């Protein structure tokens, strides 16, 4: 019998887990209960995603998430899949991962870095909160923006004029209620199975960031399997995969009005001048990575539709 293990900065509230528990059925069903996951949620593995993608090289740990644009701290040039307003929706990020920039990036992470993409998913795009209305792009001057230690995030709240304030995911709440940082930022899903709207009076639809969520293995755990195993393993993140789309989605659908019942006011500011702002991170991003940097861009803005 395989017991695997997966992890997860994502409470046990969040659409992630849920799909994970999918994921974990899916697998004991298609595998005959040869193969049992267990998940390990609310980051109890490790500081972060990037700690716990570090496992699934050395092979201690299975299963983890990861958005694509967070390779960029392997490969560089990967941060044109989290750049700001670069991904329009889910449709552009599906052909975006498909390009030949996309695929040889899969590629690498599987060569170099010792992970197997299984499946890619849908997972919500990014709002910004605040005790304070947020209505054009100065009203978020020197405000202490919450991001997570990601680079894109970094310069989102930097090039609105925020004070950005990096820290653990699970010391966010906290932080909103005793007013330590001014807002945080993350999608509406998200905002709303952390309760996030309990502490935060506002919310501006900014649609800075779109999060996809990639299915990885480790490269050991799929050698440590038998072949017939090996496909369980990856037709049942597919099939988590598509649920876990599915529940972004619908959900994107109506917590808005969730939000505002709940006597939380939704700002929708023009974001020509969030996106313009922006600029000098696409500028950072392309002199370090230099022509590869510009041809990414470039063929991933031709997959936009
Ligand atoms: C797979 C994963 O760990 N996603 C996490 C992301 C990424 O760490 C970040 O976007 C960088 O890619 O940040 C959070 O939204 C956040 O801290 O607000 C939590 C979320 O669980």
């Amino acid at each position: 019998k395989y017991n695997l293990k997966m992890g997860m900065t994502a409470g046990t509230s969040q659409n992630e887990y849920k799909a994970a528990e999918v994921f974990a059925k899916e697998l004991k069903k298609r595998s005959n209960g040869e193969i049992e996951l267990k998940l390990y949620p609310n980051a109890q593995l490790g500081k972060d995603d990037l700690a716990m993608m570090q496992q699934l090289e050395g092979g201690a740990l299975d299963f983890t998430f990861a958005e694509t644009g967070r390779f960029s701290t392997f490969f560089p040039e990967a941060e044109v899949f989290t750049l700001p307003y670069m991904i329009k929706d889910f449709n552009h990020m599906k052909k975006a991962v498909n390009t030949k920039f996309g695929k040889d990036l899969f590629k690498k992470v599987h060569d170099k870095k010792g992970m197997t993409v299984l499946a890619q998913a849908y997972n919500g795009t990014r709002q910004t909160t605040s005790n304070k209305a947020i209505k054009s792009l100065a009203d978020m001057k020197g405000m202490k923006l919450r991001v997570p230690g990601a680079a894109a995030n970094l310069a989102y709240a930097k090039y609105t004029e925020a004070a950005p304030t990096p820290m653990a995911f699970s010391e966010v709440y906290l932080a909103l209620q005793t007013n330590a940082v001014d807002g945080q930022e993350n999608p509406l899903s998200t905002i709303k199975a952390q309760k996030f709207y309990e502490v935060q009076k506002y919310l501006a639809m900014t649609n800075h960031i779109l999060n996809d969520q990639l299915y990885l293995v480790s490269n050991i755990t799929m050698e440590e399997l038998p072949e017939n195993l090996q496909k369980v393993v990856k037709e049942s993140a597919e099939v988590a995969a598509e649920y876990h789309t599915k529940l972004f989605m619908d959900e994107e659908k109506s917590l808005k009005d969730f939000f505002k019942s709940k006597g939380v006011t939704i700002t929708e500011p023009n974001l020509v001048d969030f996106k313009k702002a922006m600029k000098p991170f696409y500028d950072e991003y392309i002199k370090k990575n230099g022509k590869v940097g510009e041809n990414a861009i470039k063929a991933i803005e031709a997959v936009r539709l």
